[PDB]
């Protein structure tokens, strides 16, 4: 293959991790998959195949924002049979009760993007995940020890939004989290049939600027892959 | 007591099931409920609160209609230390392999309403279910081996539409059942820090025309009682 | 019989004045209709056909909200022959100089609904009454000695709205009543060829916040009643 | 003297007739009021003050489209004390049953401008005429034994509409004649704290393709010039 | 000719210079045209066809508005072979650092009128100017040693806005002058393939709130209209 | 420094060119800057500053989407002091008479997104560019003998979009390319009072799918970087 994937019909598994940083997507493979292959190099967004545990899997980016991740999950889900798109990466908070690091679930997506208006006849589409890949995501993290909270998450077009008072909106509608994708996500897996989840942990809070060393931040990475990883395995189950 | 509410603080149970119409709330209660009081009849919308083994429950008709079982769903929330509210109502079908008599789980709701924008800033709230309720209710429907779809509803302002567009639109989205409430509910849940979830069977086939009846009907319709009742006791657990 | 409604043509006169309380519909029957019948009880929505002066009149409760009103309208104008709806309800005052118990003629009725944008190819329709009704009400009101402001009503979809700052705009533009309903019905009338008029009661004030107390609302309520009423003469003539 | 007109308090009438085209206010200066007084013609936009069997009129032309009707008409409030202003233009006809020449009354205005959206908050303002100046300007019709419909208007921005199927939508929800002023000055006048209506004279069209011809355009401009002037001395009874 | 310009193929230049005001046409035409011509006073606005420097041009005032010069430089076009239309007209700046008597470009237009969506699909058409007729403008100022800026007019429906908070917002996007057509001729241009341009001179500071008048003022005017009528010369070589 | 940028106040220059492919901003650092140093490596967006004939010039990818470059820009503009900002990339093409590997300078850009009306209180923003540096690139492009269209962008936020019929408005308003951040780009310029550009070279064309050797895309890619660094110079002097 497509536009942006250089590959063939096979290359992928039905279930692709997607983190934002395509430095990520590496890691990924030579750190949780085994007998991993590239399988697309296209503008440096490096696409892996491998298994876990046995199970057939596959790790890329998809950058940064809706319109981004849009492209290349669409073009999964048709071109590459994609049946599962898992986005784990990171979200800012804005609820008191929300701390550093804590894994937050997608079950739904606000946004202030149009994708779903121009899709829904400029009606309100509820962004969901698919509720079972939501609940073996819990299920996974309860397994795995770490509390995870299931909400909403606002995916914003505007890292750097002219609105400073939509955080309040966000946080008096219970918003868990502030990322860019979700919305999107979902949005391609409803028009085209598939199933999508995003998974973050939280990154810094729009309240109180805590601090987090490296090598927590490293751990909690790899604690959200994890979930992601065993989540397949139970949805499979 | 509230305008539309005349009850006092105690005369229903936290968790509050909602059929649209009253006349099945008074069927709820004395079907399912032992020991069943008459709390509310102010405009007719009859509410009850009883016993379901053991734990005290009410149930209440919420009307048809957004604006109509927001302001009850608000006052119970607000004013009656309401919990929880589970609207038990009926939906159609545009999906071809949804067929009648199929239990449905809002897990969101899409919606034509124009309230949730005047909460949310003229943004997309997704409006969305309570994780656990909705895992509590699928959980329960299992016990009673019952299959139940979870997924998008659509709330519809207009019973009657003038654009049957709208409906290729909701088949193409995989929107599950259209109704007209959730999306109302679930935004009134967020707005005073509730929760909510929809349960529906499917009653009608906008595709292949068919509203179901029959003694077949009313057993569906009876399940879906008895997976909300159920959901709660296990939510309890 | 239509969905809502248990009815054949024949049962409902030309005229129907319409409540959003059941309860309200039931009353005017008992109290100014000579012969009433009950004529419909599907989700309590109670309907009455009886004799004013010799004139074949209906009455029926329409629900609370647009959504409800809309289903009811529609199905009266579309199956029972009902050339005219009188809307006959209560509603907020939001202007000083507008006090309890005034009756108000929705000449034309505002809204924060998304119905008529829907049905207008989402530019502004203006939610208007018929004119020969709206005269024959005010013409009916002086023969009774009753006050009557004509003009523009506001139909909410959110009798908790959220957004306060709004009652400020409608006070400004002399909105004269806060109710909801009425472009909901004058949406309908529209739609499928039909005549409505909205009178309503102030039955509470959304800035000093008072309520329908003392023996008042009963005669002011009747007020409304005998005006809608009377209309119905003067228009036979 | 105001931005737009060069005139001083007292110059103008406290009701002023408004046509469109400022050569128009000339001609109904000339042939209907005694004694007129040119008393602007800042841009071309002459207005004149005379007397109609004694009462103290004026005409002024408003310019074509709701920016410009709304600078003369708030302009004329705010600074000349004109309480009263009546729109006497040409509109087009969308309906079969409407035929060049019919005269009609603006109860309400439909449109497709965000002028009111602006104003009320985005939702929707019922553009609506003065009760009485409606009532008034009927009653001076039916004294002149000439026909005249009341009901809706449409206040188009694109005189040169790219929609087309939008004269379809205005059919059908009964629009009598489109023509750009009406939705403008009727939000300018509950803006600004007075009272306006307009009268139309149907120039044309929009189906068939009909403009002004022969002699009969005149009377029946005049007709409209005899109701909006009748009508202003049975408001002053 | 058309409803608006009574005229016939041949009597405008394939150029047309547009002020506000019919009078203002005028004055450009005694000023600067040589053998000037009235070729249209229907409605007042007065038209004139003359030569500069040998060349044919036209000038004509479009009236106040979008609606207004939307209906007249589309008849232009479509029906009197006009390529070119420059509006020359009057802002206001809301910029401290953009003085009074500045010449302003309209490279591009910003707007409060929903004209443009219409027309895009309730997306974000960018009104903007004919490059080369800019570039022409530009060049031409420079030759007589006159600085001009070039960048965003903001086209507003409402010369009295019932919102101030929209000049900060202006401003703060840069926006260099505040009109009333730009936005409107740029999308009558794009929408018949015709070319334009909005040169103006700053007449009145929003923020220090100044109104020039002077012989300075009229000196600038002039220049401004030399700029226009020397950038069409260029245009042609 | 910043989130999205590792760098200090100094790092970059005045003048960023911004690629979509970061692998681009590699080989534009050792194909036309010299003595190029590496100034940015998060998330793989590798960011370079150097000279071009004396001229100290920064280059980096700004990633797929008006989200993305969203980021980029806003940071360069407020952290780095950038002045000006030059986006080279594709686009694809609906005009027949636009030729594939044609060179297209967005004065202006069309979009789906909602950024803009997010930033201008929902009114049309006119997403400009710099008009000097707009004028730059077409003289530069003059000077290497290429032929430069320049006018409209169309900034998609759906690559994949789910109304082909867009495509035909883009069409009929005369859209030169498609492609998904001159809107986003030139939005952030006006709100941080920065200058952007975007030059693209026709890459697809939504018609007749054409053929381009990979010598022939190599080439042209090399033209419009020319352009980019030859209208720096020219704007400097």
């Amino acid at each position: 293959a497509t536009p942006h994937i250089n590959a063939e019909m096979g290359d992928f598994a039905d279930v692709v991790l997607m983190p934002g940083d395509p430095l990520r997507a590496k890691y990924i493979a030579e750190t949780f998959l085994e007998d991993a292959r590239e399988v697309n190099n296209v503008r440096g967004m490096l696409g892996f195949t491998g298994t876990y545990k046995g199970r057939k899997i596959s790790v890329m980016g998809h950058g940064v924002g809706i319109p981004s991740c849009s492209i290349y999950t669409k073009e999964l889900i048709t071109d590459f049979g994609v049946k599962k798109i898992i986005r784990v990466g990171s979200c800012g908070a804005v609820l008191p009760h929300v701390k550093l690091r804590d894994v937050v679930i997608g079950m739904g997506a606000c946004t202030d993007s149009k994708v779903n208006r121009i899709r829904f006849k400029d009606h309100d589409f509820a962004a969901i995940a698919d509720f079972d890949m939501v609940r073996n995501a819990v299920d996974a993290a309860k397994a795995l020890g770490i509390d995870a909270r299931v909400g909403n998450l606002f995916s914003a077009d505007l890292f750097y939004s002219p609105d400073g008072e939509m955080f309040d909106v966000m946080e008096k509608y219970g918003i868990l989290g502030v990322e860019m994708e979700a919305a999107g996500i979902y949005g391609v897996a409803a028009e085209f049939g598939a199933k999508a989840l995003t998974i973050c942990t939280v990154s810094d809070h729009i309240r109180t600027h805590e601090q987090t060393t490296a090598a927590e931040r490293q751990t909690t990475f790899n604690d959200m892959i994890k979930i992601a990883l065993e989540s397949v395995l139970l949805g499979d189950k």
